[PDB]
């Protein structure tokens, strides 16, 4: 009996925008129907090198997927010439309980992000959306770029940062499509944009009320820890909110402001998993739509899973006896 | 860069019950001095297979060793042709975060239970012990014995079970041990074994209270659930207990119904690692003292560890680019 293990530098050649997006909008539908579910979280402060570390488990029913994410974040990895993220997706037998796979989870965890806000733009975004709103040009920028052009076809591209050294990655991401870029003000993008995807590390509001006009979708992937915060409160209670998990969604999520001043109910938080499932009507006549992209496990379970069976297929899962 | 793969065949060339001994007392003692702590237990009915999965996480800071055992019970795996206990080690570098080996787990979990019982043995049992006692002749009980016999001299091996088959299995091991044994029936047990080792999936209490008499050490680790039971707990009340895990003993372990009952409080619930690392003289003038080894992630850790330092020196461990 043997074990397959991808390697990281095979991620790259054998993942597509298509492959993660048939992963995670499937892993979103199982999530709604109830036949699938993310364990309990661990995430512990090792006091050693100033590391996260911790595991995100969770089955899929529906897809017979079952194991973990493992790993979490080195601030000073830099000193090994290594990234501050390092995980690892270790898959078991639903069946028999044996591990039946190993994949590095860094470009995994890139990739099912990505496909997470362009879900929502699926199912979310207003008829005919020209512009593609983008805040922020981090690394994970190209990625969240890259799958929005993949599943709607986009007229421009705007994009405002934080950081305005960094505002020329979204351009050649742009460029790299085939789609003009232009580098907007943050009060100019709100008003054009008709999809905006925000994906920095910010624990400030940054797209306030005022800025966003007309029908817009919104996918908030920024904030994923309790303290983070990407979007003005008074947006947040404007827009009809749907998310992945919405335990997570209220508490380190971008909702996290509008429960606790009570702007928004928790019972009018949706699930993006049930308008797949054709359970929700989505975006109905509401103007702003906003989906609160927090990850969860079974993200990383999906499009792992999606990997293994593209690298067997490839010839580039190793095969180990354990 | 690579990451190491010990397969599960490897491990009996490997492991010793002296080894598994000496990585399981230093954990205890580390865990003692509070250079090393057991993240909080992920356990999920998953609901397939009526499997139990979930993760034991941990850290030892003074033998910087990380990981986690994943897996868990699959109580129909004969039709598989497999034990019902499917686990697996997985280690990761608390320098970097990059994962450093995979090592099967179910020759592991026999292995460093039966370490930890014979640590409470060699620290806790009375003074001269002759008799040994085992309650339970299961897969592991073989393990128990032989851990036992190899930490302390017995003269004799009585023993007790619920099907009374399987008594067997305590005879064969005794024999490789040198030792004689005799089945009996646990009002005999209680009173002429020094050391008694429980090992049994009960829900009921066995061993009752008036059945132990003199000095004597009981090594009860079969209770690791919620629901599970093997003492009286009227048995228990009048113990100097121990245990690896505080919050794990009063929750899943034996403690668990004296708890509930009243009978003892949470604070009366020692640590044998304490006795271990010289901060608790241990059992002292008490006539019963009781060990409650729950299982802690650690231990796997630990003999996880070691064993890939083996492999690599005996060149089993496979070297596997991730
Ligand atoms: N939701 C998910 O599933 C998921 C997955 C991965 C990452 N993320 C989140 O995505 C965010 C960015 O990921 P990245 O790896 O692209 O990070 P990155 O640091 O490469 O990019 C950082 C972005 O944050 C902005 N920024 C930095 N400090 C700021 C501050 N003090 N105030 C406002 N803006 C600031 C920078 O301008 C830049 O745009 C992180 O917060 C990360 O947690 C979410
Ligand atoms: N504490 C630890 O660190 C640790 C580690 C591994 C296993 N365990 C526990 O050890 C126990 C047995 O391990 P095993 O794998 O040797 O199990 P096993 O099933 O091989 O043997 C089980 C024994 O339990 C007894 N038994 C079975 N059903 C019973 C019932 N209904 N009432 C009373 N007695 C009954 C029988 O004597 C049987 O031999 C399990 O409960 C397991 O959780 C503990
Ligand atoms: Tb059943
Ligand atoms: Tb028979």
């Amino acid at each position: 009996r043997h074990m397959l293990v991808v390697a990281e530098k095979e991620i790259a050649g054998l993942m597509t925008p298509e492959a993660a997006f048939e992963a995670i909008e499937a892993v979103f539908a199982s999530m709604a129907r109830r036949k699938a579910y993310n364990f309990p979280v661990v995430r512990e402060a090792i006091g050693h090198e100033d590391a996260l570390y911790g595991f995100k488990g969770g089955f899929d029913a529906s897809a017979l997927v079952l194991g973990l994410k493992a790993g979490g974040y080195w601030p000073n990895n830099q000193k090994h010439n290594l990234i501050n993220h390092q995980s690892t997706v270790f898959l078991f037998d639903p069946d028999t309980g044996r591990v039946s796979a190993a994949v590095g989870g860094n470009l995994l965890t890139a990739l099912r992000t990505a496909a997470a806000s362009a879900v929502s733009i699926k199912y979310l975004a207003p008829k005919g959306a020209k512009v593609l709103g983008m805040i922020g040009a981090g690394h994970q920028s190209a990625f969240q770029m890259r799958a929005a052009a993949n599943v709607h076809r986009f007229e421009k591209v705007i994009g405002w940062n934080p950081h305005p050294e960094m505002l020329s990655r979204l351009a050649d991401t742009a460029a790299e499509l085939g789609l003009p870029f232009e580098a907007v003000e943050l009060d100019r993008l709100g008003a054009e944009a008709d999809v905006i995807v925000s994906i920095t590390s910010s624990f400030s509001p940054l797209l306030m009320n005022e800025h966003v006009k007309g029908p817009t979708h919104i996918a908030a992937m920024g904030t994923d820890t309790k303290g983070k915060q990407e979007l003005d409160p008074a947006l947040v209670a404007r827009a009809r909110i749907f998310t992945d998990e919405v335990a997570q969604s209220v508490s380190i999520g971008e909702c996290q402001h509008a429960i606790a001043a009570g702007l928004i109910r928790e019972d009018q938080v949706g699930e993006l998993g049930a308008v797949v499932a054709g359970d929700d009507p989505g975006r109905g006549d509401a103007e702003v739509t906003i989906f609160d992209g927090t990850g969860v496990g079974l993200q990383d379970l999906a499009v792992a899973q999606a990997v293994v069976e593209l690298a067997k297929h490839k010839g580039v899962a190793q095969e180990v006896e354990i």
